[PDB]
């Protein structure tokens, strides 16, 4: 089957690259550029993996993952924190994300995540 | 049955209190006061849960959990980080511990951990 990923990231060019990488590894991937859009996206469509930048225009990544987890989901997504920085991942981030990525993202760091999700 | 816990903590008085709390919640618990002793303890005995202070005399909690995970274990333990501090839990700490506690420890914060392990 095809795994489906949602990317949450406000920089278009970063989002498209990320989306290219996921696709090269066999995922179908959408991106949205805000927490609000992510909530609307996760309403309507189900995802196997959701990648959340911890720095968003309208919210923190942490406050967003708490909302998305509380949405009614047929099946439960795996949630991945994408950070530039100890600084960004405290106790609750450890608890509420399933996987963690540090920028810059590349196929090597993505591959084991996509392997666990499968 | 009885769940068995190992506490890794160098301050005797803190260790005994911690051990009292776990016991009040239905665990049998030993404590050791160094990374070295933890390695020797996990050699000889199996544990369901291992609580590691992130500040140890002979090692970091993080470097210790990587060693303990690599020991040959009949069954795999759950590993809990016990920290005073975002500051102490980065990317690898999120990945290598299963549960996270912030000091000061009490029965309320322990209870959900012990419930998951069961």
């Amino acid at each position: 089957s095809l795994q489906q990923a949602l990317i949450v990231e406000d920089y278009q060019a970063a989002a498209e690259t990320f989306k290219e990488l996921l696709e090269m590894l066999g995922f179908q991937a959408d991106y949205v550029m805000s927490g609000t859009d992510a909530l609307h996206a996760m309403s309507t469509r189900g995802y196997d993996a959701v990648f959340i930048d911890l720095n968003l225009p309208d919210t923190s990544g942490l406050a967003l993952v708490k909302q998305l987890r509380a949405l009614p989901m047929e099946k439960t997504s795996k949630f991945v924190a994408v950070s530039g920085f100890k600084n960004d991942l405290g106790k609750e981030a450890c608890e509420l994300f399933d996987f963690y990525l540090e920028k810059p993202i590349d196929i090597a760091s993505l591959e084991p995540i996509l392997q666990s999700i499968e």
